[PDB]
């Protein structure tokens, strides 16, 4: 076999690639980023926990078949994963340096939500039309609620929201189904 297949994870969805074994990943790191859209947000791609040079083939780097390359933002001191009393996750994969965030306040955030298989299930930037909520309310799922508090304006937050902090059994618009743990990537446009 002279190709190869590839899996990319960013933690939020999956993007599967079939390359040449003797051609550089650059351009499988390029292609992934252009079609997440992060391609300003400096990415670094891991295999094996090593960061993948450009220059560098699945050969060079003894890749097998259906091999796993994970892919995210270069997290300054290390990424980090924070769980809260409540069962929630996020991960600031940007820190903001904007005013920050607090209950009462109308924000405007970008967001994209995943199932944990990696299906989107909505995003604000397909409609290019920013959210609005206002923090705390009760508006939105309380994962929200919680974890939009303490955003910078500015700053890129991944929420992992376990059912009981999301839509529960009843699921929602006919794709979410019952009992989903939603991952979401929030970018707090305005306080
Ligand atoms: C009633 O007619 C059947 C369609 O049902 C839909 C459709 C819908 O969006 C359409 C907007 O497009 C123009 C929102 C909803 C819904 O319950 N909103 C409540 C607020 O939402 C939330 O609290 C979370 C967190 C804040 C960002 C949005 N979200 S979400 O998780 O992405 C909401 C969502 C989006 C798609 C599928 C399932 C849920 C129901």
């Amino acid at each position: 076999e002279t190709h190869i297949n590839l899996k990319v994870s960013d933690g939020s969805s999956e993007i599967f690639f079939k390359i040449k074994k003797t051609t550089p990943l650059r351009r499988l790191m390029e292609a992934f980023a252009k079609r997440q859209g992060k391609e300003m947000d400096s990415l670094r791609f891991l295999y094996d926990g090593i960061r993948i040079q450009a220059d560098q083939t699945p050969e060079d780097l003894d890749m097998e078949d259906n091999d796993i390359i994970e892919a995210h933002r270069e997290q300054i001191g290390g990424s980090t994963v924070v769980t809260t009393e409540s069962g929630l996750k996020y991960e600031d994969l940007t820190e903001g340096s904007g005013a920050e965030a607090r209950a009462g306040q109308t924000v405007s955030v970008h967001y994209t939500g995943w199932l944990t298989d990696g299906q989107k299930f909505d995003s604000s930037k397909d409609r290019n039309d920013p959210f609005a909520f206002v923090l705390g309310g009760g508006m939105v799922i309380k994962g929200w609620d919680e974890g939009v508090q303490g955003m910078k304006v500015g700053g890129v937050r991944r929420l992992t929201i376990p059912p009981q902090l999301g839509y529960g059994a009843r699921g929602a618009g006919g794709v979410i189904p019952p009992n989903a743990t939603l991952v979401f990537e929030v970018e707090l446009l305005d306080v």
